[PDB]
Parts: structure tokens; C-alpha cells; sequence
């Protein structure tokens, strides 16, 4: 098992990856790619709301991956109280994060502006930019104590290139990206690594959770196109943190190939 | 009184501007700036939560516009279910807002990532991002059935180049921009005007408010240099807003000389 | 003739402007705002290659504004060796440049990439790019002598937000931009004002010079739309120089009401 | 030899990749790095104007890589004439490029606006614009006969964050980005490839070229920080074009750790 060549499973191998939103798609693949490319020689801990979907993966990683090491964990991420005792409370094995993953975020609707409900909007921000940065908060200091570690955030084509009925969403990912800029340029005197990841059409749960579980407007979403799927972001995110420490893959666009932006999609 | 010449008055003459943040600074001056231009003649809504400095202004505005109309209103826009009741609420004469002026807002502190109050982010992302939000949301509904009115958004600089210390401000005007960016995609069928103002260094009671009361910290973010005063920024505001329906001064960065960044900056 | 307001004329009166492609379009909008503004009483060096459009537009001035003194030139300039022989030798009376707008410029041809004339590549590069930087820099030592002077780039929505057929245009206006950017990082220290206009549509011969000739395929480019007329960018610039010194109206994107990107435009 | 693991190998083998300043720097080590991924396995076409170094880099990979077949070019991309002939005229081993790297491209001087030579924007504008559509206009047929092929050109982080005495280089790499935006949005309907590369500090022969051969001047530019080396970039360039046909890494910003943007360079 090295998907990606033998000095990126020396690199990758022992360490400790936190990843958000680890129950399904993008979070899921990349828990999935970062043994892949380690032969298994890491540690995980994965964190999302359903707990038998991590449970799932768990057990789908033990008998896949008998040298990893899986801690679980259901963690609603909005819940801000619950974040600084759930990092100061993992298992001594776990305690010591060297990569932490961003990823747990969300869409909801495509109403445009003056047909947005109240909640759409405090979920998605909650979700995808106050949750990251207490994360990224909570977690910060450990990587500030042995000046070392990755810190991995989800944006999107969608964090620098707005579209109409996507307000909300454009604006959390703006926000995501400007958050993490401002981060990066904090640390450049320590040897933590900060990455954006940009990714276009995936087809995950992400438009299935977007259209409230109508399977149909989900499907539509990729109706003629062959869209990324998971675990190509996975492969970019053990890409980005496989690099020797000095390398900064620090923002990247990942497109399928028929899509060249939010407004430019090639329909087959 | 017409500041801007005359074709900008008539333009201007007995439209309704609802503006946040009236009490100081930038919204302040740009109620004043409106009357400048119009010889009074115009209706103001004021909203802040200083309601005596708003009557001060009301009180300034009746003496020097005898034909201008002012309602003054109390309001922490941070409160969202305020806000529907609020337009909704307005006195007949005051109903039929034209204008709204998105300009409250402020930044917490210049704490780096890891230092930053989970209060400071919440009230930032609120009174920046949320209430901006919802403040739209609830007039737009007016600017449809008219099919006329402009929205303005007061971004920053920080909106478009991010700097260490001023994460989630830039966070949160990056967001601004970006919300601002989806919502002129979504009307261009209208004739709805999106307007997006960008200002560098002004100096106003936005770094008194940033840095908690603490005047020596303030009056040191200008040291040296000759910054943007509010009325500079008010003057761009009316401008944008008095020229011919058809014309969009859809996205205006406005510095002082000696800026061209977050990060160039000269002191004298 | 005040169309901006008595400030504004009183920051103009006596001022020299020197306005590239001044026989058509913006450029010779802008020379006639800026008389509007300033009561006539300023000096105009206006420059292009059709000699007989100059000779005319001056003829105009001069019996509109008497007071108003206007040196026409017959430039073109994608000579680079006439540049800073033009500057040196212009007569005393209009040595003195306070404001210089770059606004010559053009598109060639809407072809893909492999489609393109290397003609076309280079004129467009030529005129919009190196020609903007040679007429720049045999300015600027006027400005840099006596600490003040505007220099006003045309660039275009094209310059940050680029389109498919558009690839060689876009490049070129991304090109000003940052060229743009650049000096104005560069001046800080300066009471040199920079300053960039990025328009969407306005009808022209921009559209004409682009399909050579046709005039079919020129007013299909605006077919079932509104939009801006050269005046309304002429407006944008008087008003950008005619601030107080300290104020840089620095970068502003202006669009019709019903575009809103070069993706997003609404046809009635 | 599978530095990026036994897929990344498949995918890459037996393709042939056309690379412009193959003498030095991060071209020659994208050679070098082709060979390290694919056991050695493609067909290489090296470009530039020093033919001795190209002879010496076949010479090592001949006896170090057996398997592959390298065809040596001395072209100084400037010569647009030669360009479409070059192409034309390979050896009918080569003439089935599959990859085309537009890695050739220079700085000159760090002059501020003012005192930049002529001949500096000419050959800077030419190298890294002019010529590069060039040779991409060039080589595109070939891709779009077989609807195939990457084409990935070297922009910067320049190209998106200009610096005051950068303007030029900036200039140039703002185009290289915009001409490269444009060309994914026209071929969206293809399954040909757009990758735009942009690191920022890369010890090459860069820095020496853009001070004249001044060791001083260049050996400064890196001094008291660990910059990226040539390698580095050759390593994402590689992996971006070995993913999966449908998988486009459309643009990333890649940085030493110590770096978060032109302005945010930490020294140790
Ligand atoms: N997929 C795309 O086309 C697209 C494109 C660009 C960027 N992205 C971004 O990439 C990230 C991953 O998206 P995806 O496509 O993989 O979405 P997805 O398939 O719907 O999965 C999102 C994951 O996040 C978790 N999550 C959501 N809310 C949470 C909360 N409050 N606390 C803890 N975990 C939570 C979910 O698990 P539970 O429900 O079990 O808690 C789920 O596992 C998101 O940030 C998204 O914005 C997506
Ligand atoms: N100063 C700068 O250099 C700078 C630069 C770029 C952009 N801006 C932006 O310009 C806008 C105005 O800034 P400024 O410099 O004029 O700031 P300011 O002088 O501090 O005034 C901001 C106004 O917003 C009001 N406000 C704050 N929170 C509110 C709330 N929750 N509910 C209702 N009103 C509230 C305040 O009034 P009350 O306390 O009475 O409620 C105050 O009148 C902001 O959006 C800011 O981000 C400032
Ligand atoms: N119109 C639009 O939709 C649009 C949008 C965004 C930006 N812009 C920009 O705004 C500026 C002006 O546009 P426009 O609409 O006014 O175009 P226009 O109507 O074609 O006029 C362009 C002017 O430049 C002059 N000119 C062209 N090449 C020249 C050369 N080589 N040497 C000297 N003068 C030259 C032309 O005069 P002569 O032929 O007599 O020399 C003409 O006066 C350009 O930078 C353009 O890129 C236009
Ligand atoms: N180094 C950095 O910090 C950095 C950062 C971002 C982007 N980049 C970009 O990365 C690319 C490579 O730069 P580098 O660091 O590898 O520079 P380098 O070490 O100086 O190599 C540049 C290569 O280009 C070739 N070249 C220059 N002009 C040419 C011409 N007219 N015709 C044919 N070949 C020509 C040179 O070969 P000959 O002299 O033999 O012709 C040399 O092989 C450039 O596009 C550069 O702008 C560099």
C-alpha cells in the first residue's frame, strides 16, 4: 500500500490526522487515501455527526488496515462549547495531531437573495466558517508547541468566484480562503504548513444534503458530466501534506475536466 | 447645497435612504452627504444603537435641512428578529426606502489566530455578515416590487488582500464582497443597483471600537500618515448612488495617498 | 459649466490633462467632461492617429469653450521612439502634464486560442500594454518633479475576470492591472495619484475596431441591452481626479445595470 | 524509479512532453523528475538556447535512463517564426506531444516604474507572454486532433499579488494566468488539460538572470531562508500531470513554508 510512492509513505508514516466530516464523502475518502498512501501506518481521528457511519469505517479500516489506528468520534462541530475538551480530552494515543483536516461543511438550497430562510444561513456559516476556525483554534497549539503540522481547509471554486443563488455558500468559502490567507501569512515564521483545497463539482452527499435528501435534484446536479469524485480531493490532500516539510502546496484548484469554473460546465 | 452638482440633486431629490450605523463615522457622514447634494431634500432613515447620538444628528439635520425628513431609530441590527418588524414598521412617509447603506460594522481587536476571543468572532461575523444579510433581505422585497433601488455594501480593502492579525475581519469582508458579488449576478434582469464600496484607512471611531476604548491604540493606527476622513467615503457613497439608474458603480476601492494595501503603507 | 459641482471645478481650473486616443470613444468623452466640470478652464492634449477627428473635436471645444486651450496631436503610440520625444517637445504652455489618461486601447478579433493572428496578438499587446507603459514612464518625471499628477489606467472587467474568445484582450487588461497595482505600491511615499477604470459595456468604436469594420457584428454586442455610453465612464474619471489630493478613488469597476461579469449579462 | 507510485507511472508512461527552457532550473528538473516517475518510460523534447547544457542533461539521462528517448532543440522561443516550423518539423518518434510545458520565462532587473529599460519589457513580455501563446497555438492542434493533452504553463505568484518594483514580471504573469483562464474556458468541451503552475522563491538560475549574472544580487534574494528548489516544482508539475485523464489540477500556489505571499517573506 503506497499510492503514492515510497518517500510520501516515509513521510506520511506515524503521524496523526484529525479529519472533520469523516462520515461520508470527501472526509471519508480522505481518511481511506491517507493509508493508502502510508501503508497503513498512521493514526486517525475521525470526527462527524452519525456515528455508525464512522463506526462503518472504522471497522471497514481494521480489517483493511490492521497497523492503523482509528479513534471515532461523534462530534457535532457547531457545538462551540464542545470543541477545546474534545481536543484536551483524546486518548493519550491520539493527543499529539500532526494533520488536521477541515473538511466537515455544507451547502443548503440555491434560493436566491430575499428567499433565503434564517437557518440556511446560520448553519452554512456555522458550519463551514465559525466551526473551522474554533477547530483550527483548539487545535493550533499543539502544532505551535513543536513547530510542526498541516493545517488542511475545504474552500471551493466557489471562495473566489461567486454565483448567482449561491450567495451564502460563496460568501462562507470567501470567507474560508481569507481566514486561511490571513493564517498562512501569521505563521511564515514557523514551519506549519496551512493549505487551501478548491475543489469544483465533486459528487459526494454534499448536493444530497444541498436539496434536503431529494435524490433527484442531487443526481441533476452531475446529469451529463463526469464530476470528481472523493477520492480524487483525497488524493490531492495526502498529495499537498506527503510534500517534505518545507513545501507548501498552499492553494489549490482541483477541476474535473469538463468545468472551468461555477458559470463554465460542459454538459456531455 | 449640491455638492455634486446639479443633475446629481434632481437625481437625488426626495428619495428614502435607510442607513446602519448612523451614530459615527462613515454612516454618520453620509447622511450628512446626502443632504449636501440633494439641498435636503430627501427622507433619512437613521439606525444605529446610540439613539442620542442619532438624535444629536437629527437635531444637527433640523436646524441646517429644514426641508430634510429624518426618522431616527434605536436598533442593535446584531438582533435578527428585529429587523423584519423594523421595515415593516416604518412610518408610512418613511416606507418606501431607495437607498440602503449596509455601513455598520467593526473589527475586534488584531489578535493572531490561536489569541482570538470567541466573542470577538461572533460579534464581528454578526454585525458584519449576518445582520449585513439579513438587513438585505428584509428591504429588497420593496426594491423588487419597484423595480428600482440600490444597495450598498461597505466592504474593505480587507475584503480583497487579507493581512496577519486581521483574520476574521477579513474574513468577514471577504464574505461581504462575495455575498455582494452573487447578489448583482442574481439582478441583472432588474434594474436594481449592487454597489460595493472598499475603503483603506479612515479614520473614524472604527479603531476606538477596535481596540476596546483604548485611545493612545487608536490614534496610533494613523500616526504619521493623513488618512481617509468619513466624508471622503460618504462623498463616494453619494456619488455612486447619484448617478443615472442605468450606470453601476458596481465596486470602488477608495485609499488615501499613501496607501495601495493592507501592506503598503507609507508613514511620513 | 459645473456638472460635477464648484469643488470639483475649483480642483480642476488651469489643470493640463493629456488623454491618449482622444479622436473617439471614451478618450474624447473624457475631454469634453472634463470642460463640462471645470467651467472650460483647463488645457487639453489630445492624442491618436486620425489627425481630422482631433482637428474636429477641437473645433468643437473651441467654440463651446472659449476659455478652454486645446494642443492636438497626431500620435501613434505604438511608435515607441516618438514618445519621449513627444512629451519633450510639447509646447511650453502644455508642458506641464497634471493628469494623464491612458485610454488608448483595443480588442482585435473574439477567436480561440489556435485561431489567433499573430497581428492581432501583437497590436493588441502593443497598443494596450507596452505603449500604456512607454507613455507612463515619459510622464511620470513630471509628476515625480513637482509630487503630484494622476495617472489614469483603462483597464476592464476583462482584467479580473477573464472568457473564452477573449484570451489575448483579457490578457492584456490583466497585464495593466497589475502594472497598475505595481505603481501604485510603488508611489506611496508620492502625492502621485494612480488610478484604475475598469468598465463593462460601453458603445463605442471599441466594438467596431474589434470585428474590423463590421458594424453588423458591432451593435449585435449590444443588441437588446442598455449600455454605457462613453459620457458615463468620462464621468467616473473627472469625478476620480477632481477629489481633494489625499483621495484616491484607486480601482473602480463600472458596469450597465444589467451586467453584471462577462458571464452574466441580461438581454431584454 | 516511481517516485509518485506504480498508477501515477501507468498513467505517464510511453507519453511524450515537449518542455521550453529545459537548460536550467525548474525545466531541467521537470525532465529529470518525468523520468524519476515513469521508470524512465516517455519521450522527451528539451528546448532552449544553450545547446551544450541541453546535450550535457540528455548525456546524464541517457546513461541513467536507458529506456528513454530524448530529442535535444536549440530554440530561442522569441523567434516567433521558427515556432510553428520547430513544431512541424520534429522527428516523426516525437511528433506526438502530449504534454507541453511552458516553463521558459525570465525577470529583469527590479527597476521601479520610471527607470525600466526598453529592452527589458520587450524580451520579459516576449519570453514569457508572446511566446508562450505562441508555442501553445502552436502545439493545441495536435491536442485537439487526438482531443488529448496537457498544457501547463509556469505563472507565478506574481501573477496574482503584484510588488512594487515587479511590475513588469508581474505584468507578464498576471497575462500568463489570464490567457490560461481564458484557454480552460474555451476547451471545457474537451478533455484537453489547462494547468497554470505559480510558486513563489524557487533557487534556480532565476535570480541570477533577472541581476545580470551578479552572483551577489542573485545568492541575496534566498539569503536567511529556505527557498523551494527547482525540484520542487518539477514534483507538482508531475503530479498534476499524471492524475487520471478527467482530474484537472487546475492552478496551484506553491511556496516554501517560510513564504505566504510577495510581501510575506520570513528570514531567519
Ligand atoms: N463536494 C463538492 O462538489 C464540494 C466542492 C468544493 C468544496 N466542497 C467542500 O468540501 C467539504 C466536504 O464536502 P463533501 O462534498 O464531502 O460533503 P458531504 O459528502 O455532504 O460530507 C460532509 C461531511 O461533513 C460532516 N458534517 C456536516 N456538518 C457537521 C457538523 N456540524 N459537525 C461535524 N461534522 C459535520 C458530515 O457528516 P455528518 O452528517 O455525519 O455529521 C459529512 O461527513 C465541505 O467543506 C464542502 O464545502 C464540496
Ligand atoms: N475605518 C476604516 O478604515 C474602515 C475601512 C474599510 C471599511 N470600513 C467599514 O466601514 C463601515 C463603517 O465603519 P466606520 O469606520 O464608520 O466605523 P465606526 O465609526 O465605528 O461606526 C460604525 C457604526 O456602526 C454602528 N454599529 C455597530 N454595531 C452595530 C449594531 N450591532 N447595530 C447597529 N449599529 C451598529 C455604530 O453605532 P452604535 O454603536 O451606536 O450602534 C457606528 O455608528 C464598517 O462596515 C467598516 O468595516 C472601515
Ligand atoms: N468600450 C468598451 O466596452 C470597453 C470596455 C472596457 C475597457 N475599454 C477600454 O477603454 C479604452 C478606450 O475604449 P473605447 O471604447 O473608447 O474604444 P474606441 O472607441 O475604439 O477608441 C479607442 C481610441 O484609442 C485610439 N487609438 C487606438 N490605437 C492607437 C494607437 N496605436 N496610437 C494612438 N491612439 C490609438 C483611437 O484613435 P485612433 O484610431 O484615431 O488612433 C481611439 O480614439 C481602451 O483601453 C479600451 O480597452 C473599453
Ligand atoms: N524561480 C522562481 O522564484 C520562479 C517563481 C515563479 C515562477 N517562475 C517561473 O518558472 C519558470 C522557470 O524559471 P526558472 O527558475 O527555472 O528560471 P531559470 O533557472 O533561469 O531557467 C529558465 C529557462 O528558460 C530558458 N529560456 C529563457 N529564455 C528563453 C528563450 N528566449 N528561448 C528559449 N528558452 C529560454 C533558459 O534557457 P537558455 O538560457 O539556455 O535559453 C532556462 O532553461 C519561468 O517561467 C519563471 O518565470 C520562477
Amino acid at each position: 500500500h503506497m499510492s503514492q510512492g515510497r518517500k510520501a509513505a516515509e513521510r506520511l508514516a506515524k503521524k496523526t490526522v484529525l479529519i472533520t466530516g469523516a462520515s461520508a464523502g470527501i472526509g471519508k475518502a480522505t481518511a481511506l487515501e491517507y493509508l493508502e498512501a502510508s501503508n497503513g501506518d498512521m493514526k486517525l481521528i475521525l470526527a462527524a455527526r452519525r456515528l455508525e457511519k464512522l463506526e462503518e469505517l472504522k471497522k471497514t479500516i481494521d480489517q483493511e488496515f490492521p497497523n492503523a489506528k482509528v479513534h471515532v468520534a461523534q462530534l457535532d462541530i457547531t457545538q462551540a462549547e464542545k470543541i477545546k475538551p474534545f481536543i484536551e480530552n483524546l486518548p493519550q494515543e491520539f493527543k499529539d495531531i500532526d494533520i488536521l483536516v477541515n473538511n466537515a461543511g455544507k451547502a443548503l438550497g440555491s434560493d436566491r437573495v430575499g428567499q433565503i430562510a434564517t437557518e440556511d444561513i446560520q448553519d452554512v456559516f456555522d458550519t463551514n466558517v465559525t466551526a473551522l476556525i474554533n477547530i483550527t483554534q483548539a487545535v493550533l497549539p499543539i502544532f505551535q508547541a513543536k513547530n510542526s503540522g498541516d493545517i488542511v481547509n475545504l474552500g471551493s471554486i466557489a471562495g473566489r468566484d461567486a454565483y448567482p443563488t449561491g450567495s451564502i455558500y460563496c460568501a462562507s468559502k470567501f470567507a474560508v480562503g481569507a481566514f486561511t490567507d490571513s493564517l498562512r501569512k501569521e505563521l511564515i515564521n514557523t514551519k506549519i504548513r496551512v493549505i487551501l483545497i478548491a475543489p469544483g463539482l465533486v459528487e459526494t452527499e454534499f448536493s444530497l444534503v444541498r436539496y434536503r435528501g431529494n435524490e433527484e435534484q442531487a443526481k441533476n446536479v452531475y446529469k451529463d458530466t463526469t464530476p470528481l469524485m472523493a477520492d480524487d480531493v483525497a488524493d490531492l490532500i495526502v498529495y499537498a501534506t506527503s510534500r517534505k516539510q518545507n513545501t507548501v502546496i498552499a492553494d489549490t484548484l482541483i477541476f474535473p475536466t469538463n468545468q472551468a469554473s461555477p458559470h463554465h460546465i460542459f454538459r456531455g
